[PDB]
């Protein structure tokens, strides 16, 4: 039976990696030939024995940036902002700062000139502290030259896109973005009535870990969603034309590459690779040096359509969770892997590659 073969393929990819990385619970969702398939493993909470299901909520960390990118795509389609706008055009407090010479594109693609991975610990989740942080910041190098993966960078991009729409970022995601995408199990602030679905996260010595408040957390890493909802988001990405036009264009804006770093082409949120490509190369593109070190970019002469024979992906983590999303536009194939342990990106890619290969 084809169901037996598919279960065998996914189990063979997942089971050893869960055991090796001591993952308590893991949800897989696959979109194949326009049909969804779910595979759920282990426990959402070890303490109460709640099992993972396709409706369990996981923290997706940096995968949130693809949602942030979608909201910015919507602001672009509505002509409320342009990627070449100066960042300070959208926030008067930034006028006269170094943000007068940094574009929204630089912010979105981590090339603003050395904005750090995280806000310093001295910056709390407070509007005035965030404002003052950006007003005083000075680039280490020229904007548009080096990519340094950064939550304050794309966080500001999302914050400015929301300002361009005249509403708070979190309100726009809840009231407009998630409903437009048909996402009813996707949250920035999990409702009390949905808490029973929120998985526990696990760190060292199995300490419980759920993400706490931080500056621009919603924009950079704040989404909690189920494997079923994240697959719905992947399916919207595979077929933007099925949504109402403004939202179709918003999703299309996240499928455009601006530059290359090694085998990776950088879009808004999504990162793309030629497909097929070796597992080692895909792991190297999602490796620690890509997250922690600056890289000189190879700018494209024109934005490149991220479609056809390409794999678009995003890793995301929080202290207690590890997520991975990947899809092949030219093959109508999509995958979501959500876990309640922050396990190495290389291991997430290893599961995904075994599944994607087996399906091919
Ligand atoms: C996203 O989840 N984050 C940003 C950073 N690198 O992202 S990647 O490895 O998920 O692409 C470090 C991990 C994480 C964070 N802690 O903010």
């Amino acid at each position: 039976a084809p169901a037996d073969r598919l279960k065998a393929l996914v189990d063979a990819a997942v089971q050893p990696v869960m055991k090796a990385n001591d993952i308590p619970g893991l949800a897989v969702a696959i979109s194949l030939k326009g049909e969804p398939h779910y595979f759920s493993y282990g426990l959402a909470s070890k303490e109460d024995g709640r099992r993972v299901t396709p409706e369990t909520l996981f923290e997706i960390g940096s995968v949130s940036k693809t949602f942030t990118a979608t909201l910015a795509g919507y602001a672009l389609t509505q002509d409320k902002m342009r990627l070449d706008d100066r960042a300070s055009q959208h926030w008067p407090a930034l006028q006269g700062s170094r943000f007068d010479g940094i574009s929204l594109l630089d912010l979105a693609t981590y090339t603003a000139g050395g904005l750090p991975l995280q806000f310093p610990d001295s910056v709390q989740k407070d509007q005035a502290q965030i404002r003052d942080y950006y007003r005083q910041w000075q680039p280490t190098y020229a904007p548009g030259s080096q990519r340094l993966y950064s939550n304050p960078s794309i966080g500001l991009f999302g914050y400015l896109a929301a300002r361009s729409l005249g509403q708070p970022f979190e309100r726009l995601m809840e009231q407009q973005v998630f409903p437009a995408l048909g996402l009813e199990q996707t949250h920035l602030d999990v409702p009390e009535a949905a808490l029973a679905q929120y998985a526990q996260g696990y760190g060292k010595r199995d300490r419980p870990l759920r993400v706490g408040p931080g500056p621009l957390d919603a924009e950079g890493y704040g989404v909690k969603t189920s494997a079923a909802d994240l697959l719905r988001f992947v399916d919207a990405n595979l077929h933007p034309e099925r949504l109402d036009r403004p939202w179709a264009q918003a999703l299309d804006a996240t499928h455009r590459g601006y530059y290359k770093v090694g085998d990776m082409t950088q879009g808004l949120g999504w990162e793309a690779y030629d497909w097929p490509i070796s597992l080692k190369r895909l792991q190297a593109g999602n490796s620690t040096p890509m997250a922690l070190q600056p890289h000189r970019i190879a700018r494209l002469p024109a934005p490149q359509a991220l479609e056809g024979q390409r794999l678009l992906n995003k890793t995301g983590s929080t202290n207690g969770f590890g997520a991975y999303v990947a899809f092949v536009p030219g093959r109508d194939l999509g995958l979501v892997i959500l876990a309640n342990r922050n396990y190495p990106n290389a291991e997430r890619v290893k599961i995904a590659y075994a599944i994607l290969s087996g399906l091919e």
